[PDB]
């Protein structure tokens, strides 16, 4: 059936270009965005060979880690990827068939402002994006830190537009009395003025006003204890009756009628942003894989919406590893059906590991390189490693070269010479029977002393 032979991995989210009639899927366990037409032929593949990595270059070089969101910009020809597990904005040109980072370096941040311009500014877990192409701007639902950033696509100046950065339902009229609870879906409204939210861990669906950084609530949640998120289930109603689970994707239709994914519910819903009415559109709520009529049918944790200009709204339905797709023009005779993948294979394939962040101004490094079974440290070769700061002198790292352990282990401790970020470099030579480099970020936000364990295997 169509689940064995299924070329994806849990893609996570969808993209649409309606001009030239092609389909973006980020196949995101693939580490992926494959490119088809609206029935499903293949096109191009960006990462064919399905491996983590954090790369840019040619569609031949590039490689990305777990991505999500993306967002199609129809003036410039270009894909806008939230490469979510190498904390980074990417860019996918089609004319020049390149890859590039726009903001985020690979590194996991905590800064809850923001406001450097591109590849200086970290970003924390980007899941889902969506562009303005009035203002040139990407909103991208900063599912790591609750918050809504904004990239500007003009000067590259990257910032937080909405929310305090602590978890919970809570809608004020400014940035910094609203807050965000996993937001992991975004999509514009028609007029360009409000941004819906798929508020994942509040079980919610809101609207960001794009000109204040407010937020209202439009369905689902608890609307009058913004810490509670338990207020889930699988209830269709108005307002407040309303019951999601963990809506991982939202898209908003040219009518203005809302379209999302509950995901933990196994459905489809319909939002009307005006009455807050939420109905079923597809699934009953089993988790599974069945396709016909769309009260009958069966998804598994669906979770990326788009849809083209004719009303086929395409579905990718994560869990069954497909993408599937409901005519909207068919009214209450409506049908699920599964887009039937056409020329894509299955992925077909110095090690750079890149370390959390050393927030202690001194400590230790405890870094441990693991063998598979079988394999031991050879005896005539042991494997030694010299360390560099990115900024010199940035961080006194004691050992500045030296021998791993029989085990394959070391202990470097360093001192942080300021208050400024840095990077250490850890290159290891190790010869068993490779050469890896730890990238290790380093800043102060505490003056007890921390100790990392720093691994590869
Ligand atoms: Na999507």
């Amino acid at each position: 059936g169509r689940l064995a032979t299924s070329p994806l991995k849990f893609p996570g989210k969808l993209a649409i270009d309606t001009l030239n009639n092609r389909l973006f899927i980020s196949d995101s366990n693939h580490n992926r965005i494959i490119v088809t037409d609206l029935e499903g032929n293949f096109i191009v593949q960006i990462g064919s060979s399905g491996e983590e990595g954090f790369q840019d270059g040619s569609f031949e070089d590039a490689a990305f880690n777990r991505p999500q969101g993306l967002a199609y910009n129809a003036k410039k020809n270009l894909l806008y990827v939230a490469d979510t597990e190498n904390h980074a904005l990417r860019e996918i040109d089609f004319v020049n068939e390149r890859v590039q980072t726009l903001a985020g370096n690979g590194t996991k941040g905590s800064d809850y402002q923001g406001g450097r311009k591109g590849t200086k500014q970290l970003l924390n877990s980007p899941w889902d994006v969506c562009f303005e192409p009035v203002n040139e701007k990407v909103y991208i639902a900063m599912a790591g830190q609750h918050q809504i950033w904004e990239y500007s696509v003009l000067d590259g100046i990257t910032r937080v537009f909405s929310g305090n950065g602590y978890e919970r339902n809570l809608n004020g009229s400014t940035p910094q009395t609203t807050s965000f609870a996993q937001p992991s879906g975004i999509s514009l409204g028609p007029d360009l003025k409000e941004a819906y939210i798929a508020d994942s861990e509040s079980s919610s669906i809101r609207a960001l006003d794009l000109q204040t950084g407010g937020s209202r609530l439009l369905a689902g949640g608890d609307p009058y204890f913004s810490e509670n998120l338990f207020k889930f289930g699988d209830n269709d109603g108005v307002g407040a009756e309303v019951l999601l689970q963990h809506p991982l994707g939202v898209l908003c239709a040219n009518d203005g009628q809302i379209y999302l994914t509950d995901s933990y519910n196994h459905k489809i819903k319909k939002l009307d942003p005006v009455t807050k009415r939420v109905v079923t559109l597809a699934g009953t709520g089993k988790a599974g894989f069945k396709d016909g009529k769309v009260k009958g049918a069966q998804l598994s944790e669906p979770a990326g919406l788009a849809i083209t200009e004719n009303g086929r709204l395409f579905v990718a339905d994560t869990n069954n590893s497909l993408i599937r797709y409901i005519d909207l023009n068919k009214g209450e005779d409506s049908e699920i059906l599964t887009l039937e993948l056409k020329g894509v294979q299955p992925p077909t394939p110095t090690k750079i590991v890149k370390v959390d962040s050393v927030t202690s101004r001194e400590g230790d490094l405890n870094l441990k390189i693991s063998l598979p079974d079988g394999y031991h440290f050879s005896k005539e070769a042991r494997s030694k490693f010299v360390v560099d700061v990115e900024p010199e002198n940035a961080v006194a790292i004691d050992p500045t070269e030296g021998t791993l352990s029989p085990e394959g282990s070391t202990m470097l401790h360093f001192i942080q010479s300021s208050t400024s970020a840095s990077v250490g470099k850890i290159s290891c030579k190790v010869y068993y029977c490779q050469s890896v480099q730890f990238e290790v970020p380093f800043k102060v936000e505490s003056e007890l002393s921390a100790s990392p364990t720093i691994t590869f295997t």
